[PDB]
């Protein structure tokens, strides 16, 4: 049916970029959490297939790409897949969306 309930506090965010283009994107390693860390927008290509987006800025923390859950992944992981999109043309970013507290 349709799966909907509290668990799940993300948001697809999909993109299309050109083939071989840069993301635009720098990820860093976060400490904050509770057992692992989290993947945290350190900079942005003001001007790039992500960007664009508007929603997308420095600070949201990614969970996974095109379907790869990195959450739990070493930056280094993150920083070698956030790559291999430059070749795709398309990319899926999906971040955490918590309310204004």
């Amino acid at each position: 049916g349709s799966s909907g309930s509290s668990g799940d506090n993300c948001r697809e965010v999909h993109l299309e970029k050109r083939r071989g283009e840069g993301l635009g994107v720098a990820l860093v390693e976060s400490g904050w959490g509770s057992l692992l860390p989290t993947a945290v927008i350190a900079n942005l290509l003001h001007g790039g297939p992500a960007e664009r987006s508007g929603a997308l800025s420095i600070g949201d923390r990614l969970t996974a790409i095109n379907g790869t859950s990195l959450v739990g992944l070493p930056l280094a992981a993150c920083q070698a897949a956030v790559r291999e999109t430059k070749s795709q043309t398309s990319v899926t970013l999906s971040i955490v969306h918590c309310p204004p507290v």
